């Protein structure tokens, strides 16, 4: 696991509902507005691993974290995302393929000691959608998650 996390960049992904996360866990894909797509695509080219750490708002927990497998691609079968009020699929950028590293949950109470230096040292659970997490802080956060024996780490390693 630590090899997968080496020198990774971590991003806090705040979904407004559980459905979108369930979709992401079932289909291994993710999407977002173009401006955020551009940052993720640029970060994928330049970083050894791009880890998304998911947290559904109000849930009090992280729902897991996944690693970008590639830049975003267009022209796929439409996914039934639950989008913010007033957003349509036409406003979305492409779709990202993601390999889940851990699908198990982590409550905020087990991360109360981890503070994000890149967000005024507030607890890592606190942050806006997209807030980047400092390397060591993000690494420790991922290591607090329960082990998930259902994930094939070699499938993700071969893509690095
Ligand atoms: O990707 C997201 N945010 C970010 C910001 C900045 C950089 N990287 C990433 C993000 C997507 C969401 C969504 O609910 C969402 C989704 F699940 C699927 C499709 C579109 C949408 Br909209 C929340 N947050």
């Amino acid at each position: 696991l630590k090899y997968v996390l080496q020198d990774a960049r971590f991003f806090l992904i705040k979904s407004n509902n559980h459905e979108n996360v369930s979709l992401a866990k079932a289909k291994g894909v993710w999407s977002t507005l173009p401006v955020n797509e551009k940052k993720l695509n640029l970060a994928f080219r330049s970083a050894r691993s791009v880890i998304l750490i998911f947290s559904v708002r109000e849930s009090g927990k992280f729902q897991g974290f996944a690693r970008l497998s590639s830049e975003s691609h267009h022209g796929g079968s439409p996914i039934h995302w639950v989008l913010p009020a007033g957003m349509s699929a036409k406003m979305l950028g492409g779709v990202f393929k993601i390999d889940w590293i851990c699908r198990r949950e982590l409550p905020f109470t087990k991360s109360a000691h981890l503070t994000n230096p890149w967000n005024e040292h507030k607890p890592v659970k606190i942050g806006r959608d997209g807030q980047e997490i400092e390397l060591e802080c993000g690494t420790q956060l991922c290591l607090l998650f329960p082990p998930d024996e259902s994930i094939d780490l070699y499938q993700v390693i071969h893509k690095m």
